[PDB]
């Protein structure tokens, strides 16, 4: 089955330059989320298609996912990637798909949506706790690259 959650957030930081950051999450987020080492690309350039394999610690244990860029939609400030691999996915779990999408806002900001298409294996309903850790990385990684445009206002 799938399992589709939205969340409306804002951002004081204009769209175009949020969805800029987006694409340069590869480098922006093993500076700022701790626990995120490295990113390397597996296939692919960078567009929709593009394997990635993320390398974070848990608990002092090197751990790894896997990531795919599904969509880059430039004309409606879109970047879609899938979590294929590792720890976010349990058996029941195939796929978790984590979509941002931004609008202009009032006062020079930003608008997202953050959507979280959890996919599981036939029957099975997304667990209650793993949906809410979901939506907190959704969240967090939105957070890191929005901080990382306000800590770096020359960048963007
Ligand atoms: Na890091």
């Amino acid at each position: 089955g799938v399992f589709t959650f939205e969340d409306e957030i804002t951002s004081t930081v204009p769209p175009a330059k949020l969805y800029n950051a987006m694409k340069d999450a590869d480098s922006i987020t093993p500076k700022i989320i701790d626990d995120v080492k490295s990113v390397e690309i597996v296939e692919g350039n960078g567009g929709p298609g593009t394997i990635k394999k993320l390398t974070i610690v848990e608990d002092g244990e090197t751990k790894f996912i896997l990531h795919k860029v599904e969509s880059i939609d430039e004309a409606n400030y879109a970047y879609n990637y899938s979590v294929v691999g590792g720890v976010a996915l349990p058996p029941t779990a195939e796929k978790i798909t984590f979509e941002t999408k931004l609008v202009e806002g009032p006062n020079g900001g930003s608008i997202g949506k953050l959507t979280l298409k959890y996919h599981t294996k036939g029957d099975a309903k997304p667990d209650e706790e793993e949906l809410k850790k979901g939506k907190a990385k959704g969240e967090g990684l939105f957070r890191a690259i929005e901080g990382y445009v306000l800590a770096n206002p020359t960048q963007y």
